[PDB]
């Protein structure tokens, strides 16, 4: 693809301001893009958008393909009459996902049954005509989740035997007796890509890119996973045998056990690759760019054995990574595909990375602690195809990670700034200074977090990986991002020959 000098934003949808508990693909994101357009940014760049189950976690997806129900919009269906919408009194600057779950997933099955009984017969034959598009997913995913609700919340690898084997007669009858919840599940469908559509049209006419996000490992209860059950390492009960992750590192003395189902490449390649080759279709739909979260897992990868509680035990697999992306560019023409490159990564996942011409990124939280530091920006690329970030949603914000930072870190950040001309105050300060060197830097796109444009502490952090539970849950407050940090970004995206 081609990469101009530009500046861009992070901002997972979940974290737009307004009303009902969680951003949605409404007003609010229209306004952000608005204030991104008039800041100078031409990115907005997005976490995974699936539907989420115990965690809250885009990574954690009951599948690949599906939109977040809890994205939906509910005003345009309280407009067309179909629910009365009562606020239950959210919090503000955070998503209480107990109550979204508790209020969201009953007022969609009310505007359902609303849409059924009024909809217009050309609103109801779009919705079929949706239906009979996506069916090569939708009809599982459907499924799967109606499932869910004839039994108990189980995964799917502990349904009954001939609904997890997924024998014909078992499924046509489910599919049957379930005919209305299945329904339910594709009209939330219907209604995110509806609304996604919308949204990714505004971005287009202000010029903005959407740079979309795509893990590399789905999730264990997922329905392409309960679908697909030879292309995953699983025993005959429906569980892995072997999980993903990270061996043991630096930064991690036992490392990180993610607990997702590895792909049994060999028979992936046999089949064709039709999954990749379906999802990267789809993300050109949602996206005009995606970013492939451990890249280097196609080259390689850990595998950690089921019965074992962490990364520590385990053995590198090569992948036919060098196969998948000649079948990707033979078949797409074109990979707009931005690479996560972080950790520990060998000249086998370079030469792949830049054999096809895939950015790689540059966090500069990692930068400081030890010249020849790799995220430092004079260390980068001659022409600057990077990414570069003050750091990701898996970091703290910049200022939480600047208070916790050593002695030794903070001294040398400050030294370094001032190489290059920046110099601050306060600590609060940082996160701006920090986002002046990377839009100063060769790279060619900064992509920056809201919290970081708004200098928020560690109370503001995304995901913190290790901790189950508070993640995901940050949001905007209504009017929290003005005007002046919009005029702000421009004059630095302006001083940097980034406009």
């Amino acid at each position: 693809m081609e990469l101009p000098r530009a500046f861009g934003l992070l901002l997972h949808p979940t974290s737009l301001p307004g009303p009902y508990g969680v951003g949605v693909l409404g007003q609010e994101a229209r306004d952000f893009l608005r204030f991104l357009k008039e800041a100078g940014g031409r990115y907005w760049q997005v976490l995974p958008l699936g539907p989420t189950g115990y965690g809250d976690s885009p990574y954690q997806s009951f599948s690949a393909f599906a939109g977040n129900p809890y994205l939906i919009d509910l005003r345009p269906l309280a407009e067309r009459g179909y629910v009365r919408l009562e606020d239950p009194g959210f919090p503000q600057g955070r998503v209480d996902y107990g109550l979204l779950y508790a209020w969201k997933w009953p007022a969609l099955k009310e505007a359902f049954r609303g849409f059924k009984e009024k909809a217009s017969p050309e609103e109801r034959e779009a919705f079929a005509a949706f239906r009979e598009r996506e069916a090569w997913w939708l009809e599982d995913y459907a499924l799967f989740m109606a499932l869910k609700g004839a039994h108990g919340g189980l995964p799917w690898n502990r349904w009954p035997l001939p609904l997890r084997k997924r024998e014909e007669k078992a499924l046509r009858e489910a599919k049957s007796a379930l005919a209305e919840e299945v329904a339910f599940h594709a009209f939330t469908q219907w209604l995110f890509f509806r609304q996604w559509g919308a949204l990714k049209a505004e971005a287009e006419a202000l010029g903005i890119r959407i740079i979309g996000d795509m893990p590399i490992f789905v999730a264990e209860d997922s329905a392409e996973v309960w679908a697909h059950p030879e292309w995953f390492h699983l025993d005959e009960e429906g569980r892995p045998t072997v999980v993903a992750g990270v061996p043991p590192d630096y930064f991690s003395e036992t490392g990180q056990r993610w607990g997702n189902p590895l792909y049994r490449w060999d028979v992936l390649e046999r089949e064709g690759f039709s999954f990749w080759i379906r999802r990267l279709e789809k993300a050109l739909e949602l996206f005009h760019l995606v970013r492939i979260d451990h890249f280097r897992g196609f080259e390689a990868y850990w595998e950690i054995p089921a019965s074992c509680p962490t990364a520590v035990e385990g053995r590198w697999v090569k992948a036919p990574g060098e196969k998948l992306f000649q079948k990707i560019q033979e078949v797409f023409g074109e990979v707009p595909v931005l690479a996560e490159d972080l950790g520990v990564i060998t000249p086998e996942v370079e030469a792949l990375r830049d054999r096809f011409g895939l950015p790689g990124m540059k966090v500069l939280q990692f930068a400081f602690d030890x010249m020849e530091n790799p995220f430092l920006p004079h260390n980068y690329p001659a022409h600057g195809r990077v990414v570069v970030y003050t750091g990701t949603h898996d970091n703290d914000t910049t200022l939480g990670w600047y208070r916790t930072a050593t002695p030794h870190e903070k001294a040398f950040m400050a030294r370094y700034l001032a190489d290059w001309g920046i110099t601050f105050r306060e600590e609060e300060e940082v996160p701006w200074a920090l986002m002046h060197l990377g839009m100063k830097s060769v790279a060619r796109l900064a992509v920056y977090p809201v919290q970081d444009v708004l200098a928020l502490g560690s109370e503001a952090r995304m995901n913190y990986p290790g901790r189950p539970s508070g993640n995901w849950a940050w949001r905007l407050l209504p009017g929290e991002l003005s005007p002046e940090h919009g005029a702000r970004l421009r004059a630095m995206a302006e001083a940097t020959e980034r406009l």
